[PDB]
Order: C-alpha cells, then sequence, then structure tokens
C-alpha cells in the first residue's frame, strides 16, 4: 500500500508523461521490445519489427504505445483503487494475448528506465522508489485476477 505521499510522487512524474504519451510509448515499447525480445514475439502487431530504427518509424507501435500509457495512467490516477480497471486487462492478457506476469514486469522495469531517462529532476530516488512501489501493486493485482484463471505464471 502506498502512502499518499508515495502516490504523489508516482503522480508527479506522470502528469510530466502526459505531455508527450506518444513519445513516451514508443520509448518504452521498443526498450522492451530490445531488452527482452521474447516480448515482441507476443506482438502479431509487431513482429514484422526487425531494428529499432523500424519500431521508431512505425506509427501503429507509437499508436499502441498511447494505448497502453492511458490505460495505466487511468490505472495510476486511481491509486491502488483500480480493480475496475484491472479486470478487462487482466482477463485479455491472461486469456486473449497471454502474457506472463514476468512480461509485466519486464515493461516496469521498461517504464521506470524511460521515465528516469526523460524525468531526471522529477524522478529521483524517492520518485523511483514510489513508481516502483506504483507498479509492483498493478502486477500484484494482475496476478491474484491470473491465478483465478489459471494463469498464475
Ligand atoms: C503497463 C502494462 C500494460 C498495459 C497497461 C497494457 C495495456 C493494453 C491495452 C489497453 C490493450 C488494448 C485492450 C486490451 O486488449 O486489453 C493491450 C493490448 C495488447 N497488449 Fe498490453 N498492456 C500492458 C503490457 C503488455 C505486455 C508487457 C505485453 C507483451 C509482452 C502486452 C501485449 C499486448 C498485446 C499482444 C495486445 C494486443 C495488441 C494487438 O494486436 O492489438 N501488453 N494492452
Amino acid at each position: 500500500v502506498l502512502s499518499e505521499g508515495e502516490w504523489q510522487l508516482v503522480l508527479h512524474v506522470w502528469a510530466k508523461v502526459e505531455a508527450d504519451v506518444a513519445g513516451h510509448g514508443q520509448d518504452i515499447l521498443i526498450r522492451l521490445f530490445k531488452s527482452h525480445p521474447e516480448t515482441l514475439e507476443k506482438f502479431d502487431r509487431f513482429k514484422h519489427l526487425k531494428t529499432e530504427a523500424e519500431m521508431k518509424a512505425s506509427e501503429d507501435l507509437k499508436k499502441h504505445g498511447v494505448t497502453v500509457l492511458t490505460a495505466l495512467g487511468a490505472i495510476l490516477k486511481k491509486k491502488g483503487h483500480h480493480e475496475a480497471e484491472l479486470k478487462p486487462l487482466a482477463q485479455s492478457h491472461a486469456t486473449k494475448h497471454k502474457i506472463p506476469i514476468k512480461y509485466l514486469e519486464f515493461i516496469s522495469e521498461a517504464i521506470i528506465h524511460v521515465l528516469h531517462s526523460r524525468h531526471p529532476g522529477d524522478f529521483g530516488a524517492d520518485a523511483q522508489g514510489a513508481m516502483n512501489k506504483a507498479l509492483e501493486l498493478f502486477r500484484k493485482d494482475i496476478a491474484a485476477k491470473y491465478k483465478e484463471l489459471g494463469y498464475q505464471g
């Protein structure tokens, strides 16, 4: 459970993300894809991309990055009271996209990395810790829905 102070650190850097959601999404998905190639394989939509330049040029990838970050921002703004937002997501990711919880840990790490590169002044160690907690809560809650559905893992 994040404290109010922690939530404030989280949403303060997230307000910064909102200035350029598309650029953040592309950086995050590209980082995810490059660092963990097995993740790109889950995307029939994007598996034709072989290089970072191709990824950076993809308008559809940028479009999905916005979809992803928009869903995550709505979750973060609920400050833990994200039951309704998390349900559709867990259902599709477990049963439809078949995304292991480990891959959610990978994108969390890509998120934290990109937030740090783009917002050093509002992403000091305290903010990083707070964001990590927020992302851990998200994973924890998603994981519980996965287990229920028979996909824990
Ligand atoms: C911060 C975490 C994530 C969020 C908020 C997020 C959000 C979304 C949203 C909003 C959608 C569209 C609606 C839906 O199908 O539920 C979606 C689709 C999808 N997501 Fe995620 N996602 C996350 C992480 C992941 C990860 C890590 C992977 C893969 C390693 C993944 C794979 C997919 C796939 C394959 C689709 C369908 C893409 C398509 O073909 O249109 N997601 N996600």
